[PDB]
């Protein structure tokens, strides 16, 4: 789709079989997602206040707006999701001006 | 023109007569840049850390990659130069996939 930015850019993305709402962020690298239960092995990370502990979950399959992609999430405490650049690459999302 | 996300966004901005490195940022609702020399009267404003103090300027012309805009500016000891959504809406800049 075209999203304009006169609001924040809040989609909606599938992962885990969850629907969730994030916000399409250009300015972070990674994605991360508030706690929910996500199948598979994770690794620690340590990443709005200041550093939090989270699991970073890798190939994991999800949904934004349509366009199914596959990449890393970090599920953790974080103060909101966020979908970063490391996924927007996967469904092919562009800035246009 | 049409920007990937393979890396960060980073741009070039004219404002105050001097040239800048900024990044789109959709998850910004505002522009901070690091301190510079901008003509006119500013507001205080609290706002990467903690809190920090800025100078609200209003107005202020600037330049993204051609695309002339006018908006506001915050001007401080931003850890990096941020466009946020305010300029953004203003050279039409929407997100594409």
């Amino acid at each position: 789709p075209q999203i304009t930015l006169w609001k924040r850019p809040l989609v909606t993305i599938k992962i885990g079989g969850q629907l969730k709402e994030a916000l399409i962020d250009t300015g972070a690298d990674d994605t991360v997602l508030e706690e929910m239960n996500l199948p598979g092995r994770w690794k620690p990370k340590i990443i709005i206040g200041g550093l939090i502990k989270v699991r970073q979950y890798d190939q994991i399959p999800i949904e934004i707006c349509g366009h199914k992609a596959i990449g890393t999430v970090l599920i953790g405490p974080t103060p909101a999701n966020i979908i970063g650049r490391n996924l927007l690459t996967q469904i092919g999302c562009t800035l246009n001006f």
